[PDB]
Order: C-alpha cells, then structure tokens, then sequence
C-alpha cells in the first residue's frame, strides 16, 4: 500500500535525570489505535506494569511513569514501532 510510516509524536525523554525522583516519560504515535514495544536496556520488556513503573493508554497517547528512577532505570530507552522507531538513552546519576 501507501509507504506512509507511523510518525512518533513523542521523542523519549533525552535529559539527564537524578536517583529518587519521580520521571514521567511521554512517547506517544501520531496515528491512534497503534501499540508499540518497549525496550529498555537491550531486554525486551514484559506486556505488564508494576509499582515501579507503569505506562498508560490513551488511543494514541502512551505515558511512562517511573515512581523513583534507580540505578535499574538508568537504562536506554527505546520505542519500537512498525512505522518510525523512537530511540533515547537516560542517564539516570546517583545521590
């Protein structure tokens, strides 16, 4: 059909970010009804959230909230999608 890839509406957080706060990360599609994959570090994620982290639907709109960024957090951060693929590292720095 028409080579019309899934634009990523919302880059991963690029900002370098602190242990103990609460980070919320955005990335959302441009086109709704569209899931995507979460890659985290090189380890493809589990399909389910916790009280760690969890993320939220929204049609088109997806939300990652990270309660406490940690040390286990402080990993890269990647988006798959079949269309554009989203791809961001965090640094995520110790107190």
């Amino acid at each position: 059909g028409s080579h019309m890839p899934v634009l990523i509406t919302r880059p991963l957080e690029d900002q370098l970010v602190m242990v103990g706060q609460r980070v919320e990360f955005e990335c959302e599609v441009s086109e709704e009804g569209a899931q995507v994959k979460w890659l985290k570090d090189g380890v493809e994620l589990t399909r389910e959230e916790t009280f760690k982290y969890w993320f939220k639907k929204d049609g088109q709109r997806h939300h990652l909230i990270i309660n406490e960024a940690m040390l286990e957090d402080a990993g890269h951060y990647a988006l798959c999608t079949s269309g554009g693929q989203a791809l961001a590292e965090l640094i995520v720095q110790e107190k």
